[PDB]
């Protein structure tokens, strides 16, 4: 989830 919000921001 963390990685997922990186590539999102």
């Amino acid at each position: 989830l963390a990685e997922a919000l990186h590539s999102a921001l």
